[PDB]
Parts: C-alpha cells; structure tokens; sequence
C-alpha cells in the first residue's frame, strides 16, 4: 500500500506516467483503437495480446512486468443512461480489484466513457464519482490523468473538496 494513500491529477499523456501500473480506456475487442486506447498501443503493443473483454469489465495484460488493466467503459451512443451508468460503475469495480490483487502501490486511471463513448455529453462528474466509489476502500496512489484544462481545474476542485 501507499504510506498515506492519495488522489492527484496531472494534464498529459498518461503513456508517460510516473505509476506502477496503467489503465487502459479499451475497447471490448482489443483493437487499437483511439484517444486514450492507441497511446497505450504505441506505449505498450505486447498488453493487447488477449486484452478483449465485455464492457463493464476489466483485463489485466503484462507488458514485460508492467500491468496493463483493460477498463472497458460503455459507449453511451449505444447504452440507455440508465445501463450505461450501471456498466461504468462496473467497469471501475472491477479495476479496484485487479489493483488489488497486483499490489501495486500506484496506478495511473484515466477517466473511463468521457471521450468518444461519451454519447457527445459531458461525463467528468459522472465517470469521477463513480471512479471515486471503486477507489476510495484501496490504499494505492490514483493519479488520473486528462487532456484538457479546464477538466484538470474541475478534477483537482473535487479531489480538494473532500481533502
Ligand atoms: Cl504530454
Ligand atoms: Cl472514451
Ligand atoms: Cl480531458
């Protein structure tokens, strides 16, 4: 575990994380995909043998001995809001459990269905809470990682407001 667990935001390519291991936003096919999936098949190609899994799942692949967990978000162009949120609720469940079971003492997360599965709405509220419930009962150090700044102000206000 980390000595005092923690939750921190950075604004950069979460292929260059300072973590002991990474979450992958996949798709249920382990295809390379975009965004978020080709960064870490550029990063971390060996991962994405066997990496398909359901939506609301995750996978762990082994790059060399870095772990790659496979978080398969749901697409909210083809969900309901209501099975969607189920399935992105899921999807993070699941993470904290293979954080777990690796021990790792930090994990670098980014924010699950917030990009092209968006369904075009705006989810950082939404995918974080839900990333916060998984998380909170683990004692590894989550740093998430976004692209955008106003969402990098947004996420650290809601880290602080619970500090
Ligand atoms: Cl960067
Ligand atoms: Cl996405
Ligand atoms: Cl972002």
């Amino acid at each position: 575990g980390a000595m005092a667990p923690s939750y921190r935001v950075k604004r950069m390519d979460i292929a260059k994380n300072d973590e002991e291991c990474v979450v992958n936003a996949a798709n249920p096919r382990g295809l390379p995909g975009d965004g978020v999936c080709k960064a870490v098949y550029k990063k971390w190609p060996e991962s994405f043998k066997n990496s398909a899994t359901p939506v609301g799942t995750a996978k762990t692949v082994m790059c060399g001995t870095y772990p790659v967990i496979h978080a398969v978000g749901p697409n909210f162009s083809n969900y309901t809001e209501s099975e969607g949120d189920r399935e992105l609720a899921a999807a993070y469940r699941e993470v904290a459990k293979e954080v777990t079971r690796l021990g790792v003492n930090s994990v670098a997360i980014p924010l699950l269905s917030t990009g092209v599965y968006s369904g075009g709405k705006d989810r950082l509220t939404q995918s974080l809470n839900h990333l916060f419930t998984a998380m909170d009962s683990t004692d590894a150090d989550v740093v998430i990682y976004c692209r955008d700044k106003e969402w990098e102000k947004k996420i650290s206000e809601a880290i602080q407001m619970r500090t």
